[PDB]
């Protein structure tokens, strides 16, 4: 039996070493009630440009989109470097697992990744987003197959997906086949759609869905946590930003996979078969002696 | 713009020529208010044996399971035969598209299937169930890949799926790849969770989820109809049995795939690929000249 | 020695059977002066939505974006169908090689493509676009490697590329490696910089750059034709819409590759090597017997 | 914000310690207006034999080509040695970056290289030319892959290419992938071709193209400098030899890679992949204890 928290805080949107201390103080506030896994929202460090249209017609490209883009570009991080060392030392001071939605750069491109840290201040891995939704396709980049992680820990198998990658039916059945029983899902929408969409994943899987959204002032977000039977443990907090906690019986999975079981004794292998191409594809490839 | 009605009837459970007239005295009331498509519940003709355990221990097989089986086997139909001619001549008189949940026999087996009829009183095809759930595995049989239909009609394309075949992600993504926009889904469970399960399919797809359940006396069924924007038109009727109607604006689909749109442009063929083995596999095959 | 004409027409933008007769009443005027190859602008059939922003903030998705999308979706064609038969019967009567910029649909997606026709009124093939630019990423779709053609004809070899697929150096060097000597290039921007951009391709290759832009009323388009010595034959017509012609001496290529000549003898295979993955990748694949 | 100059001076063509002082005086003339990066033309020290045919038929090889060759060979330098020490001490006297087009020897062979120096009189590296063009194949040597440098400085990343190595599409996309934002390009031709050829590199990249040609008395060369948006800062000076200066806003790159970005979010890695063989290949290799 473990116990986990989600947060609901917002970011200061510019000056990224100013929002890097909010994480410190909230992480210490979540330390005190004996938490063991802490989840942070989507684009917590880099910031999420809400409302901004960058003045895009259909090929106008005015001068008041370029300055906006460079002011936004100048406020991201890069992994590894001096901003992941600080987070490792942050999670190393005591025993806590930390997942975190940042925005990284890699030579004038922006990615929307999520980082995974253990209880001894190592850096496990990252997961760049497969496909941005609508108007984020102008500003963010596409991820490939060689990123989707597994990450077995001594408290379970944790993995993640971001906003509307939780609608793709073929990425979920690749997450399921690797053995996920704790399914993190940060997001950036606050609808009635979302609460009724996470319940379906919690049933179709057998995992604890544990989501986190941000509250700012404008997307009054509601984060939650759902049992693998479909019962909400900690409700949709639509009022203010607060720490939300609950406890996770890991023996509630073996009993929830008595009726239904995807990848195992459902999903008739004699008719259906999915296969995943997981190759590190890159444009330019130097080889030396 | 079309309009379609689901029913929330119940069956007489025994003496199957008696329950075929309910399917007219409800039907003309359903079609007198200018209807165009009628959807019936799961196992409406044969009867869904509720509560019955058949005295199965672990392989004890007592005498009060055998008579209970044979009395149930004696109340099935067979296709094509004298009970589908009645349904064709039924749908031929007036004009409706009729879908129907039956139970068929084929030499001492039972297959939970669903039938499709057009407005000119012809027989389009059937869809047997892929996998029965828990204890229905003892009494029903398995389906193969060479059964999943779409049946393009002049009011749109119309597929189906039965109770917990709607949780299988591969079967849904194989339904979507042929172009379903009217997603009929009979069922036989009535919980709070099924509504949340159907909203997600309506959002993930772009189709009109149009479900149907039975209400008897313990089947507090709630059948509904969901827009492809995740809006319930005619709500979950938990009180009594009725006729449930709405209008189906088929121009509200092209506008819903401006955002999401699975396979193309939102599936990634470079990483994921699914394939389906649709072969008519049967045990003994006779060949002559 | 052949001769080819580009056009500088404009579309009626809505009601696409109306804009298909412009493609005859300009076409016979283009073919009456003894022409042999006709090139049309980018998105001449479906229409290029200029100025339109669809009210996309960051994921607000208001109600006046959906209707604007569906009215645009409703004005596309599909291949092969009743709108390409008209073009084949058009090109078949007299003798011309017809290339054409269209917009096609394939189950609620839009692909900005280009079509090739021979003189006997057959359909050679099509070339979808690899990557839409900035805000066209929301409304158009991506292309795979299994589309890039060359189509050896008895007047030479003829490929194509669309607006900013001419900046990608790898796609150009993959076009060159099959033996392009007539380089057709429709576009949808008209700046001072585009002429300087096309001169470099004409010198780097050895082909005839033969571009086409539309002029409407804001598309001050200027289309031209450039020798493989970097000499403009028929100039940048920025004033009004017209027909633009020249003669294409195909013996002025062998003489121009005396100096430069990419891949062999001027590429260095010992240091550089490029490779292309030309596989027809699609999401769901059905197999039967 | 840095500022850079190009020069347009010619050489004295023989007696290489007489042209080594012209560099000194011009470098001191460029010091006074607070310049910070100075670029010199192709073959500034060794001299470029213009007009000379060396009496080559097709294997005649007369005696009046041999004396010409030895008189030309006797006027090169060799790196390192007493002629690079002088340039290091020349650039060490104050704060300037010096790039320089010389001709080196290596045991009776001639190369066309380019030397890079820092602000503290170190010797960073060199770049021998990959393939000489037409009749320079008889007199110069081929370079290999283990020469093309990166050279990050505190004012940016400077790299170079020589005359017609700026036409190879595969060498540019190896320069781009390493991060070049200041692109030096000395040359030895004066056409209308060249000005329209550098604009394309400035757009296709995102870098400041900063070229330099020589004016002698006969190739009245025109040197220039182009913004990453395609706007000429300091024009094509076709009249006389002069110092040409401008200022280089390095925040104009981040804003120019908002629209288009090669190696990053263009150049689809799922279809194209270039790879470079970078090995120090030599014919005879002694090894000892």
């Amino acid at each position: 039996i473990v116990r986990a928290t989600v947060v609901q805080a917002s970011t200061v949107f510019y000056d990224t070493p100013a929002t890097l201390d909010k994480a410190e103080r909230l992480l210490s506030e979540a330390a005190e009630n004996g938490s063991q896994l802490v989840v942070f929202p989507e684009a917590f460090i880099g910031g999420y440009p809400r409302g901004s249209t960058f003045e895009l017609a259909i090929g106008s490209r005015t001068a008041k989109g370029r300055d906006d883009f460079r002011k936004y570009h100048a406020s991201a991080i890069d992994v590894p470097g001096p901003e992941v060392e600080r987070l490792a030392l942050m999670a190393k001071k005591y025993k806590v697992y930390l997942v975190m939605g940042v925005i990284e750069r890699e030579g004038y491109t922006l990615y929307c990744t999520v980082l995974f840290f253990d209880s001894q201040g190592l850096f496990l891995g990252k997961h760049r987003k497969l496909m941005p939704t609508a108007l984020e396709r102008c500003i963010w980049g596409f991820g490939d197959g060689s990123t989707i992680p597994v990450f077995d820990t001594p408290i379970g198998k944790i993995g993640a997906a971001i906003c509307w990658e939780n609608r793709m039916p073929s990425l979920r059945t690749a997450m399921y086949a690797k053995g996920i029983e704790i399914y993190c899902a940060p997001t950036a929408d606050s609808r009635e759609t979302w609460l009724a969409s996470m319940t379906h994943i919690a049933l179709e899987g057998g995992c604890f869905v544990l989501s986190a959204n941000q509250f700012c002032r404008v997307c009054a977000g509601g984060s939650s946590i759902i049992s693998p039977l479909g019962i909400v443990l900690a409700g949709p907090n639509y009022r203010g930003e607060a720490l939300i906690t609950a406890d996770l019986d890991l023996g509630d999975i073996a009993r929830a996979k008595f009726d239904f079981d995807v990848v195992g004794h459902y999903s008739r292998p004699e008719v259906f078969s999915l296969n995943i191409r997981e190759h590190p594809r890159k444009a330019v490839s130097f080889k030396t002696s």
